[PDB]
This record gives C-alpha cells, structure tokens and sequence, in this order.
C-alpha cells in the first residue's frame, strides 16, 4: 500500500512479478505443493482476469461511436477507399504469415500439453452464412448485455454516421441535443481510460499469481513450448516488418532504412509504454517530421489506430494454433481460412488497450471450432495469458509502424 509502491514507475515492475512468482511456482518440493498453491493463489489471478474483462465492453462502444462519428462522414472519399484496402489486405497477410509460421515451427506440442483423453472434436461451428448474419444485431441492448462484441460495433458506427449527418441540419434543438449526447459518450470513454491506468498497477500481482500456478502445475516442459512459440511469433513479427514495409517504401520511393531510423523514436515508447493511444500524438509529431499532409494524417491516424491492427491478428492466429495443438486438435483447410476471416474481424474489433488483446481471442475460438467451455481449453488459455504480457510489447510497435507506413504511402502517392 505504501505510496512508494505506486511511485515506482518502471513497467519492469510487471516482469519482477513474472520472475519472482515463477521461481516460487517452480519449487515443487518445499514450496510447490500443488493443492495449497492452487487453492490460495488461483483466486488472486481470477480476480485479475475478471477485472480485465470489465474494461472491454464499454470502451469498444464509446471509442467507436466518437471516432467514427467525428471522423468518417466528414472526410469520406477515395482516400478512405485506399486506406480501407490497405488495412484489410494487411490484416489478411498478417494472419497468413501467422499460419505459415505455425506450420514452420509447429510450436504447440511435442506431447499434448493439455491432458487430452477427452480431446474429442468439438461441436461443429455454424456455417459462414449465419456468422455473417450475426454481424447485424437482432436487438441492440439485448445483444449488448448478453456479451457480443461485433454487433455493438455495427450499431455504434451506424449511430455515429447518423449523428454526423445530423448536426449539420437546420433546426437548432436537434443540433443541441445531438451535441450533448456525443459529449456524454465521449466522457464515458475518457472515464474508462482513467480506469485502465489504475488497473495496470494491480496487474503485476495477477501476473505473479497466474504464472506461479502455471509453473507449479506441470513443471519443467511448460517452458519448452512456451519459449518455442514465443520465438515463432517474434520472427513472424519481424518478417511482417521487413517484407511489407521495405517493399512498399521501396516501390513508392522511400529508402526504408531512414524510415525505420525515424520510427525508432516512437517505437521505443510504444514497446515500453505497452499502449497504443498515447503514441498517437507521438505519431503525429513523427508524421510532421516525416513530411506528411495535415488533413491526411489527421484523418488517418485516429481511424487507423482504432480500426487497423495487424500484429495482434498474427498473435491471435498463432495463439489459436497453440491451443489447437495443445488440446490435440488438427485443423482442416476450410477451418484454416475460416480462422483467417474470423481473426480479420476480431483484429478489426480489437479494443486498443494493453491486455484487451487476449480477450478477443476467446471470440475466435467461440466463433469457430474449439469452444471455451471445455476445461482443457481454459487450461491452455491460462498458459497463454502469462506470456501475453511480453508479446503485447512487440505487437504495439508493429501496429504503430504499420499505421505510419499507410499514411506515408498514401501521402506519397498524392
Ligand atoms: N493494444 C494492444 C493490442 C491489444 O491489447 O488488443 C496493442 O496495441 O498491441
């Protein structure tokens, strides 16, 4: 409780809890009595997970309403077309590379990391037609509460475009009312951010508890796959950086070395801060240094940062393959491309704050193939959750660099 605790700024603090916990969990004989560590520690971690889920739902709604309504109807045009194409193609290629890398490493298992035995293939997922139908909400509040992310996305975009056509109308009462509504929702969003900042400080203890249980449960071989898949992701990320950007910058006429030189400044703050939003003003400064047009970067940067996320999509595909191979599941081609589409939609919906990235994974699993209710699935989810902390660090810099690439390419064409 003592203030100095909250005064230590180092995000390295989290890693402290990562290390100190694992050691204790690693010591099976004198400390790692599975039953006692289980009963005592597990709830401290479930508390962190439970708290983490709370942040997700309203942030999506408020951020999308404000951003879409303020940004898109105003500038809507061919610039929007090129940007949308770029973002969607990048998401697709990112998930493609994640799949290819899971094929290359095969990180998931040497022997089934979950106990298997009841790995029997899951209940068949619905065909694509009903998935696409679901994207539109059968009822807004009913689907909002129950626990569905995407239809809230739809409804929010709708409401925002509506308001934006609205405020321009003549009658003053209408303009005033719309303004008040918008401001209220924006205030809600700011509040949720302020809460995120706080939760981050409790996070370390939860990391400590979760990883301690993970280590003490299975012991030595949980770290064999864990690092393997870890590297599988990191390489998969670097490739995305090298091939995608160097090609594009090369094609349109920027020498990539100087580009990354310039970006390193923002990438440092993205990696260590573990958050995408605060970098956005740093991104605007970097663009002003990069030689990019004001209206274009002012339109694109917020919209890209909220909408477009590629590194997280690769992380989700690779984590999905991890789960599948740990459970004792093997994925057919149709299921693979279905994962492609579903992960595209999930990366689109993703929130944009540190931990949220894991949560949307639960969506893809539920949308296709493996349901979450099977205990082995949650068991492996627990293993993922720990390393997610470090993986997010590189995912942040990847996403920011991709958005910068998009804006600089568009501006260079014009
Ligand atoms: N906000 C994270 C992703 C996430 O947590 O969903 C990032 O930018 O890397």
């Amino acid at each position: 409780l003592y203030r100095k605790y909250i005064e230590y700024p180092v995000l390295q603090k989290i890693l402290i809890g990562l290390i100190l916990g694992a050691i204790v969990g690693l010591i099976l004989g004198h400390y790692g009595y599975a039953d006692a560590v289980k009963t005592y520690v597990k709830p401290f971690g479930d508390l962190f997970v439970r708290l983490l889920k709370m942040l997700v739902m309203p942030i999506v709604f408020a951020s999308l309403v404000v951003g879409a309504a303020s940004i898109s109807p105003a500038r809507l045009g061919r610039v929007g077309v090129k940007i949308v194409v770029y973002y969607l193609l990048t998401s697709a290629f990112a998930v493609t590379l994640g799949i290819i890398m899971a094929r290359l490493f095969n990180p998931g298992a040497g022997i089934h990391l979950a106990v298997g035995g009841q790995q029997f293939q899951p209940k068949q997922a619905p065909p694509l037609v009903k998935i696409l139908l679901d994207i539109v909400p059968t009822n807004p509040f009913g689907a909002l509460a129950n626990g569905q992310v995407c239809p809230t996305i739809f409804f929010a975009i709708i409401l925002g475009i509506a308001i934006t056509y609205l405020m321009n109308s003549e009658n003053e009462k209408v303009r005033k009312s719309a303004e008040t509504l918008l401001d209220a929702i924006n205030g809600l969003a700011e509040a949720m951010y302020k809460i995120v900042n706080g939760v981050m400080q409790y996070a370390p203890i939860g990391v400590f508890a979760l990883i301690a249980y993970v280590m003490a449960e299975q012991g030595v071989k949980v770290v064999g796959e864990l690092a393997k898949v870890t590297a599988a992701v990191y390489v998969g990320l670097t490739l995305q950086i090298l091939l995608v950007y160097f090609v594009l910058l090369k094609i349109y006429g920027i020498d990539p070395i100087s580009f990354i030189k310039k970006a390193k400044d923002a990438m440092l703050t993205a990696f260590v801060t573990r958050s995408s939003s605060g970098t956005l003003p740093v991104t605007m400064r970097v663009a002003k240094e990069m030689g990019i047009s004001e209206g274009i970067y002012s339109f694109t940067l917020p919209l890209g940062a909220t909408i477009n996320m590629d590194g997280t999509a690769l992380y989700q595909g690779v984590s999905t393959f991890f789960i599948a191979n740990a459970l004792g599941s093997h994925l057919t081609v149709g299921q693979q491309l279905t994962i492609v589409l579903t992960a595209v939609l999930a990366s689109i919906c993703t929130a944009g704050v540190p931990g949220a990235g894991a949560i949307m994974l639960a969506m893809v699993l539920e949308s296709v193939g493996l349901p979450l209710t099977d205990p082995n699935v949650a068991a492996a989810y627990a293993m993922i959750l720990g390393i997610d902390a470090i993986l997010d660090m590189g995912r942040t810099m990847v996403n920011v660099t991709g958005d910068l690439t998009g804006t600089a390419i568009v501006a260079k064409t014009e």
